[PDB]
């Protein structure tokens, strides 16, 4: 009943079936898409969201195209590109008379009204931003949108009567850990900070061959390579610029409060989670009931690794943090060997032996190996420097100020069935692009 | 007859069938819920409680929502949030005429009456707290509520006529042992003290990568790391703040007395106990019959561990207690190897060998190994420092005061078929949140 | 024909079938009860007692509730609490008309008469103590009651016409041996002296984690750790306070005499004995025929162990006696290796090898191993220090007083098919709790 454009022999099919046990996921490959897993997950997410909400509900579809929202019986108001709008108009024109069970005549009239007056708020389409839109609804969908501030957009939806919001996208946990780069290997996705795009051995990088004869000159002293706001995502071959702050804003706590002219008590729950791709359900309710701990929890069905790795960016040897997702079976099969101190070479050989058909992508096997090795070493150190129960050894420094020694932590390894917990903000109170040729082109197809 | 939203191949299905032999537990997975085991246990607990109590009984449903109690033939008066109330109203409106065997018309009238006047005490719903509620009933249910003071709530229910109360929730034994952190691994649950949330190797923590170059300073001197009242539970990805005193208050003794204007003799018995999740039955009777020993007993079907562990909280190497549950088969299979002194590495290798499908979650295996190792060592010490029968070696210290030497106890290991016994209090005598927009929203659906 | 609430795969089914060969014991598990074995044994004991005594007999049921004694055709005068009384009233009200073959109308009238005048001695119910009761009967049943003085209760029953009494409960032999703690592993039962409740490695204990840095001070000098009267039993999760003297009083000799206003010659025989749970038959006959040796004999179908063990109570390393029951097959399989001196570690490894499904509970395996080891050592000493036949080496000490050397006895091992014999007393001549709210509650259901 639900068909996914993936190969029938894909190992991701089992994971996607586990993530959606309510459907009968059937592989029907029609394209060689290199980010087919992400598309299949997003399609299944949209099907699940539609199944969850009432049929009589109007759905704000933030940051999307109506072309993919026309073959449905739900009232999708698509508020968010020119190519996608042209495709939506073309699909309207090519199905104007073939089927009439999707309000295609009404959608065509709505599009004509919008292209007539761009400020029109027709029930099925809008050209304003999620902030500038004023079409009241009760359900909001955020499918693969990351360049919007989460509390601001959620508040602007809530004041329009939206009580339920859905966010589909990659897990925000790697950016709350503040990794320099990282991978969602199951979805062929690699993201990197703009500063490390010239690296060598990460997922999303390109470097040139050099002999290292001349030491490159720079007008500025770096002396610090820590993550900056700009990041680049590559889902298959699709490139997307993102902001770290806008990504982290979507790492919402379990409870938060939007205070303004109207106040809302909102709850964020991750309802779907498959190998780095999450569907979060946000329930908004007017009022300021309860209290907020400002804590966001990410459960880990699969292992999550943030490891220090040494690469060469533009030929310069540097060290930075790299995140990755390790399959739960690989993490479980490494439990015994991580009891002792294992070298990265032995860890990598063991991972390759356990990966034999590959359970996990091999390009992350080396760094993961390093991570595991470091983790094991660190654990041994923790077992070799056992302290006393309920005491600390902070020393006085010439004043009333007390200081302790921080240990070398080169690996954060969240094993399967663990939970990462982050201190985030839970109280928020700080909340015309149409052109003549595009209008002419749209009208020519209507 | 009883269907649980868990995978048909779940190893927890056998344990849940064992915990509820009276029902035919059938796995019917419909959601990918990451805390599905806890939900299934709670659903089976509610089914068993309903089966136990008389059909003609009024049930006080404390700290819950009626959005999960309408599809029953039993008079559930729900006293305890905004989204859950909205879901209750939605479910009443969507099934107002479809089914008329659940007093849905009466429930809708009661909800409208409560909306008209928030102090109304309709037989099926109330908006007050359990203290503020005054609807007389004979049965109380405490499903997954831990933020209430147990003797106070029980007294306020008893003076309302409640003779039978049921408490469904995680076992309170770990908090009677004063563990800093702990796991209910079977339910994908990890709880941690707020102080150790920045740890590295516990179930519920998040730490950053550091080089240990700058020693972090602090305004105040810690010098002590003992559990504080504030703890955080993560059931799957669901985050709940809890108070240690409120959690311990529900570790009631077998017999206790509530003394006040009316006096009650209450008995607390654990009627269901599956791998860290307990259903407790409290029978309250007016009068002060008998005497109270002030002892609470927990039977351990599976192994219970509280072990000293060394981790890094915010990079500072510290030691604190961590609790966990070990499957009884794992504990029995470790009996022979614990006869000698085993290193944590060998213990972890043996545990991994015994875990081969995993009997226990692997993320608990390392610390468990440490615990077992320490336990073995301690036992050997006890066998190497054999004292004389019925004598003690307390020495005199310059006065009439006698002192003895305490031994290093780094592991409390309650084996399967053992009982932990705690001295608790057994004599107790020290016993308007509605908003206009919520009222309008609820009334819009009625 | 007799159904027991235990698992069909329970290994206790075979033992219970052997203990009751006259019944067809069928496992019908309906509850996950952690002390299901003890309940099944007690139910079979009551069935056998009923099958033994004549149908025309009135049965005094001492220290019990009628909520378990109405579904029978035998006249049960229940003399003994509030919750059980309410349960009995509820069961009477819920079966008043459905079944009329159990004299339920008469039972209801009797309960109403007792609630009218609390001194009434209705044939089927009483509110007085077993001493204050005056309803004549010929059969008395003491099911799981240990807080009454055995000769006093037996005499007060005998002067009321009781010629036959039945006592069902845990074997009193461990308390005649004066063990500090002990286990009935087959019934998931662990008992401990109040002083050793803060132990670490016994069945019923709880201790905390300590670094053993500060030596705890005490106002009093212990200098002795001997059993005190107060003990605590844990049957599964059910906690019972008990008196050592009251428990020992039920370790009656095979023949004893109750002398007073009326004199009786009584005989105590253990008619059922399963792995620590016994049913004793006491036959009372007026007159003082015969003579009493003052000896109580316990036959051991399975091994009984009282061994010195070293634990830490509240961190203090102490040694005290621990008792346990070892399966006869384990004891027989241990005969060969006990011919030599075996270490506790080797003994524990061998016991684990023999326990492979576990024949015995694993948490008793270590101490038992120690026991066995010590026993073997002691036996070797007895063989290495062979004396002369019919001579003793008592030495004179500056007086007419002779002294011998007592040997180290750290293990009492009563093997299967042996008998312990204790010197006990055999000549005994030293022999209003109702509340208004309870009366109103009972009357409301009648
Ligand atoms: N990081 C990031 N990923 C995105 C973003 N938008 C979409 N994606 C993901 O990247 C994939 C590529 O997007 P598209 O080229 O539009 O593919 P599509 O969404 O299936 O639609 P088509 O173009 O018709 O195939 C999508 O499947 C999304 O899962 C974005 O803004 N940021
Ligand atoms: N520690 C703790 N656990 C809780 C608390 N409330 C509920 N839980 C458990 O955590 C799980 C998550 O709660 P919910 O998100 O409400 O799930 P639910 O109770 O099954 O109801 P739904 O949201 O409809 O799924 C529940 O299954 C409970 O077993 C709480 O207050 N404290
Ligand atoms: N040591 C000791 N054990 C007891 C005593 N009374 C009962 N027991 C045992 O402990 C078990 C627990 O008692 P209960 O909770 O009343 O269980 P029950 O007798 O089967 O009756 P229910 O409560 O209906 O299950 C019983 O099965 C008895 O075998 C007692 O006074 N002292
Ligand atoms: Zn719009
Ligand atoms: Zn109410
Ligand atoms: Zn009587």
């Amino acid at each position: 009943p639900v068909y996914v454009d993936i190969d029938a022999d894909s190992a991701f099919l089992k994971a996607l079936q586990r993530a959606y046990p309510m459907f009968e996921v059937e592989p029907r490959q029609v394209t060689p898409n290199d980010h087919a897993n992400a598309r299949a997950f997003s399609h299944l997410a949209i099907k699940l969201i539609e199944q969850e909400i009432d049929p009589d509900s109007t759905i704000l579809d933030i940051g999307s195209a109506p072309a993919r929202r026309m073959m449905s019986d739900r009232k999708y108001h698509c508020v968010c590109d020119p190519e996608r709008l042209a495709n939506y108009a073309r699909k309207l024109a090519s199905a104007a008379g073939k089927v009439l069970d999707r309000n295609i005549s009404g959608k065509i009239g709505d599009l004509q009204a919008v292209m007539a007056v761009p400020d029109t708020e027709t029930p099925t389409f809008c050209l304003h931003t999620d902030v500038s839109c004023r079409q009241r609804a009760d359900v909001a969908i955020y499918q693969d949108v990351y360049a919007v501030h989460a509390p601001t957009s959620l508040y602007h939806q809530a004041i329009k009567g939206v009580r339920l919001a859905y966010w589909v996208g990659f897990d925000t946990t790697p950016f709350m850990y503040n990794a320099m780069a990282g991978a969602y290997p199951s979805y062929s996705t690699n993201w990197a900070d703009e500063q490390v795009l010239k690296a060598k051995n990460i997922g999303l990088c390109s470097t040139d061959l050099t002999e290292g004869r001349r030491g490159k000159l720079s007008i500025m002293r770096g002396k610090k390579l820590e993550p900056c706001d700009r990041v680049l995502f590559s889902v298959g071959s699709t490139l997307y610029p993102e902001s770290r702050k806008l990504l982290k804003s979507w790492h919402l706590p379990s409870v938060f409060h939007l205070k303004g002219k109207l106040s809302f008590t909102c709850r964020c729950d991750t309802v779907v989670s498959c190998e780095g791709y999450v569907v979060k359900r946000i329930t908004m309710s007017p009022g300021l009931y309860g209290k907020t701990t400002g804590y966001a929890v990410t459960h880990h069905a699969d292992g999550f690794l943030m490891c220090k790795t040494t690469d060469t960016v533009d030929g310069e040897r540097v060290s930075f943090s790299v995140c990755t997702y390790v399959p739960a079976t690989i993490c479980d099969q490494m439990t015994g060997i991580l009891a002792t101190e294992v070298t990265p070479e032995d860890a990598q050989k063991l991972l390759v032996g356990l990966n034999q058909t590959n359970t996990m992508k091999n390009y992350m096997i080396p760094v993961v190996a390093q991570a595991f090795s470091k983790w094991a070493k660190e654990c041994r150190k923790d077992m070799e420097d056992e302290k006393l129960l309920g005491v600390r050894e902070r020393t006085l420094t010439c004043c009333c100020l007390w200081a302790f020694k921080k240990q070398k932590t080169h690996t954060v390894y969240k094993r399967p069935d663990t939970q990462s917990i982050q201190k985030v903000q839970a109280e928020f109170d700080s909340f015309s692009g149409l052109s003549i040729p595009l209008r002419t082109r749209i009208k020519w197809l209507l």
